[PDB]
């Protein structure tokens, strides 16, 4: 409820745009997205989905279009405002304060683009809005993302579980300035394996193939968002202690001219978004050949974000993890 | 509405163990407590906020008869586990619930807390502290008796220019094609807004600290929210003063002995280390100047404080005026 506001605000700060603007590979990737597929924008109605500092609708004027609904809802609008005046665009760009779920705009649209991703794809739950926002596009138009991709993949690694570890068994103290705090080890647990892990990682830690899963950014409706399914079946490459599920996504802005891909992928260069990886309370053993087959559940939370269920066995020794995790707080990392 | 959020956030082990973890902060309270034996032993005792419940667990080893132990967050669910298993339940009594909304069965002998936050009064928990008075014994005690917050101006030119380091980002005329500069002003009033918190040598000091006092024994919650600073500083070193450097100690007052805790630049580092607030205009200011002015502190809707600090140099006239957001400090320790 007041989950919301706290949310607007932190796009509010000026400190946090100049961090995501300076995500070289995220910017240079929109533009390149945005001005290779020109025909797409020139002469052409666009929507700007949450806009916030303004730079993707700089993007879609710097290609051509004829006007841009720069939709904002945190006070980022003001600052977007100053922008297009400064930079001599006020003819083109239409800074509209507000949330696109409840404003009014004059026209339908050719095009809509966004930078609607969150760590793991999901959080934020900011495609539902950008899906919301195609009750404005035309018959004939166009998204930009289009569609993504969530990747995910087994992957070994000690040393980050035992630092998770390690911070949990703070709470198996049987003399903690002597009292004994022992009885809360499998809370601590619980809580400490519950936060999803976002940095990057060298990608020989990965013992699988990766699954992926598709959304089509034109064909989806808000509502496919609330409840997702990711069924896998990993053939193990290498043997040894699976640790969790590495996550990353890519993006594709399927133009009339390209396909521009945005990728977060660990062989690729390094993003804000960095990868995610969920852990496993208790690692499961796995020998090449094997499969490790289950079900990723995202489920959408009033936080803004998803309650991930990861539920996953060894199909030949039958050992079993089943984990929650909670994508809203994540433990930074890096 | 704010205070949900703040409840939450106290409501994981996680953020119990930082606090519990802070060895000179946890240690303290524990010799403040057993070393004021005479002041527990047989006694009834209030812990205000008791998180993990570990400050009842010490004025149980001082011999305290009976101890109501409350907690608003859900942490009260844990607290009641760790009673039962150290089996104390016949002297642990864990109450769920905002300590101004419960009950206590009796009046009780001593009120013990740790509701300090930074610069002493950030979180407003202090007026928990002092509302739970109303539980308190004619002549009982509080554990801690008083605070102190020292204020003292600082020199830091490194700190003082990394603000603009960080705005100047916004001072390009092609980010992309995009000129940023009209929004260069409003970047590095939003970084001067922000209290710094890390640690620093006590060599940037350029003044002997004063210091305002609170006395819990006899305060009352409305006096904290509105906190008028006066300072006026006799100058040690000739510089420019960058801003205002804050810290507080607190003590236990006991019937044997008083017991401080520190978290001065002097002292060994805390989880609170210590707060600088930086003037975006500096005032220069030659030894034997007077550095006068009021810092007020006005409590605000997010537990929080919003800052205000005006100084001058009385021998030049030079004024330097400064409002600061407490709710949103800058963590700069590395
Ligand atoms: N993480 C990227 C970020 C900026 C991307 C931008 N393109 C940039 O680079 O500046 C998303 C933006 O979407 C806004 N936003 C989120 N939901 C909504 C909504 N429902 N309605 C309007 N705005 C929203 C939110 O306030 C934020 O400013
Ligand atoms: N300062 C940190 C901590 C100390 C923990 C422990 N004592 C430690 O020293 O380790 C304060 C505790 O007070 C609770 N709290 C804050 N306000 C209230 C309130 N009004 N009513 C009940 N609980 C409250 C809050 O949820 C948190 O668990």
């Amino acid at each position: 409820e007041s989950s919301a506001v706290q949310y607007f605000q932190f796009y509010g700060y000026l400190s946090q745009q100049q961090n995501m603007m300076q995500d070289y590979v995220r910017t240079g990737t929109y533009q390149r997205a945005i001005l290779q597929n020109h025909t797409d924008f020139k002469d052409k109605i666009v929507l700007d989905v949450g806009c916030g500092s303004g730079i993707l609708s700089f993007f879609a004027a710097q290609a051509g279009a004829r006007k841009i609904y720069a939709v904002e809802a945190s006070t980022m609008a003001q600052h977007a405002e100053v922008l297009v005046k400064s930079n001599n665009l006020t003819d083109r760009i239409v800074v509209i304060p507000g949330k696109v779920e409840e404003v009014s705009l004059p026209e339908q649209v050719d095009i809509i683009i966004s930078e609607p991703m969150g760590y793991m794809l999901f959080n934020e739950r900011m495609l539902e809005s950008y899906l919301h926002a195609k009750k404005y596009l035309k018959p004939s138009g166009n998204m930009f993302p289009t569609i993504g991709d969530v990747h995910l993949a087994p992957f070994t690694d000690e040393q980050l579980y035992m630092e998770q570890f390690t911070k949990a068994n703070f709470w198996y103290q049987p003399s903690f300035h002597g009292v004994d705090l022992s009885a809360l080890r499998g809370a601590a647990v619980d809580e400490y394996f519950r936060q999803p892990v976002v940095d990057t990682f060298d990608i020989r830690i990965l013992m699988a193939k990766s699954v992926k899963y598709t959304v089509n950014f034109l064909e989806a409706k808000e509502g496919d968002l609330h409840r997702i399914e990711i069924p896998f079946k990993f053939h193990m490459l290498h043997s040894g202690l699976v640790h969790g599920l590495a996550f990353w996504f890519d993006v594709a802005f399927i133009g009339s001219i390209m396909t521009v891909w945005l990728s977060t992928a660990p062989t690729e260069p390094l993003t804000h978004w960095y990868q995610v990886r969920c852990l496993f309370q208790s690692p499961l053993f796995a020998k090449a050949g094997d499969t490790l087959s289950g079900t990723c559940l995202l489920i959408a939370n009033k936080r803004q974000s998803y309650d991930i269920s990861i539920v996953a066995q060894v199909d030949q020794t039958g050992s079993k993890s089943s984990n929650l995790l909670d994508l809203k707080n994540p433990f930074f990392r890096y």
